[PDB]
DNA sequence: ACCGCTGCAAGGAATAGGATACTTGCGGGCTATATGGCGGCGAATACCC
RNA sequence: GGAGAGGUA
DNA sequence: GGGTATTCGCCGCGTACCTCTCCTAGCCCGCAAGTATCCTATTCCTTGCAGCGGT
């Protein structure tokens, strides 16, 4: 009955056709100072052909982290601004939202087009101005979190929508963003699908694509599943400090993180530490993110806001503290978030007492330890299927 | 004497764990179709006048 | 209490 | 009617003792036990409205 309200098998849509100029797109390729992997090229060809088709997309590009997936979005946005179709981008954070903001600014500091962000960082006074500008269409590239899906943003011609890290998103988020215009091209970027989406990809009802081709210098990431030792963490911190890198410290607490920062400072007097949590006024958060870009302090304690990831090649090691309750997707994503460089990264994993571990925690840890190699996220997602169900 | 700010609830994503509705085999409690034995004898038909 | 089987004189 | 033959069915078949076993069938409804499921918590994130210093 619900579908009979639409009077179609999800088929009342006619879609849209994009026009691409081969020379213009080739010029944008020239503005990209890199060479894409063959599977990245295949994904580019598939997405460009699909948008050239007069139908709307729902395409999964589920490849492992560190495979330059974002550049596919960069080129999609370039072809969107070629048509001037008011592209919007969604990510469930502010850190990676800022990362995408600056990346798009870099991609379009040569191409005349307007890129901006709308999130908690912006004041409402300028949020209203952003909404007015996107109502008149003077803005083409917007980056922001769920503020857009609050029945407040107005688009003269909403023609392209982008979503990153489909995981951690509840249902009806995609429906709320779809409600505005049916024939918009949906580009679903992600690192790992949740079981339902992966099963639907298997069904073939949604377009799917995989990029099993890592960059040249992306060597593996070492992993070490160890019991709670206060010395391995210190010596690994020193190992990366002598290397000249940044350590990602995970503890997953917003109360004892304060004490833990000074505790690990006493453990490692050589370490310069900043304190990070999502319950902060965000001014010092962006300031210390800038500091991290400058690597003035080495090791950062943080909650799961780090999961989205703005990894710098300088960072080459992650030490966690809680290893009893974390999903396999998160484990693999934070494993692969490190790197983007020629240098061998590391992933030091700290576990509390083995007998305090429940059976499922043992299964998760043994599974993540069993597999350690490139192109491991997709197979890990397949294994997570039949586990989470 | 008006305002933008902080802060304090309401609703999304990840784990453990008891309650409790659901399913099942029973134990006692109850109700309701033959075929290898003769002999004697008296009554009951059959019969053919 | 009643049936069935075997046995003794 | 009547004297007769033929058939049908009922009646009957020793006394005393010892050992052993087994004695209605089937349905049905309460009921004990065992279980899969559903609601109950914890941790993270991003909103929406009421106080509130400050001027
Ligand atoms: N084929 C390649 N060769 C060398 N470096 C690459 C290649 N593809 C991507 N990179 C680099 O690796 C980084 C990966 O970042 P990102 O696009 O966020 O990857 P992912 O989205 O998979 O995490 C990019 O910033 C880019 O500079
Ligand atoms: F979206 Be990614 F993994 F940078």
């Amino acid at each position: 009955a619900e579908l009979l309200d639409i009077y179609a098998q999800r088929a009342a849509k006619e879609g849209f056709a994009f026009k691409h100029d081969r020379e213009q797109y080739q010029l944008f390729c020239d503005s990209f100072p890199f060479e894409t992997t063959p599977d990245q090229a295949q994904a580019i060809n598939a997405v460009l052909s699909d948008m050239c088709q007069p139908l709307a997309m729902d395409r999964l590009v589920c490849g492992d982290v560190g495979f330059g997936k974002t550049e596919v979005a960069m080129r999609a946005a370039f072809l969107a601004v070629d048509n001037h179709k008011q592209v919007a981008v969604l990510v469930p954070t502010t850190l990676l939202a800022q990362q995408h903001y600056d990346n798009f600014r870099d991609r379009f500091a040569n191409w005349p087009v307007r890129i901006e962000m709308i999130s908690r960082f912006r004041s409402a006074k300028e949020q209203t101005q952003i909404l007015a500008e996107v109502a008149e269409g003077k803005i083409d590239i917007l980056i922001g979190t769920h503020k857009l899906l609050q029945s407040d943003v107005k688009f003269k011609d909403l023609g392209l929508l982008i979503v990153d890290e489909e995981h951690r998103f509840g249902v009806r988020h995609k429906e709320r963003i779809k409600a505005m215009r049916a024939n918009v091209d949906i580009l679903t970027l992600t690192a790992t699908p949740i079981p339902r989406t992966l099963n639907m990809a298997m069904s073939g009802m949604r377009d799917l694509s995989i990029i099993a081709t890592p960059p040249a210098r992306r060597l593996a990431v070492k992993t070490f599943v160890r019991e709670y030792d206060s010395m391995v963490v210190r010596e690994a911190i020193l190992r990366e400090i002598l290397r000249g890198g940044q350590v990602y410290y995970l503890y997953n607490d917003v109360e004892n993180i304060q004490k833990a920062a000074e505790r690990l400072a006493e453990l490692v007097p050589e370490a310069r530490i900043a304190i990070g949590h999502g319950q902060m006024r965000e001014r010092e958060l962006e300031r210390v993110m800038n500091d991290f870009h400058h690597q003035r302090f080495n090791v950062l304690v943080c909650t799961t806001i780090i999961e989205t990831g703005i990894d710098i090649p300088t960072a080459n090691t992650i030490i966690i503290e809680r290893a009893d309750h974390f999903g396999l997707a998160q484990l693999h994503q934070l494993r692969g978030r490190v790197g983007r460089s020629h240098h061998q990264a590391y992933a030091w994993l700290l576990t509390p007492h083995p007998k305090a571990m429940t059976t499922d925690a043992q299964k998760r840890l043994e599974a993540i330890a069993s597999l350690e190699d490139l192109g491991a996220g997709f197979a890990l997602a397949t294994h997570d299927l039949e586990i989470r169900g």
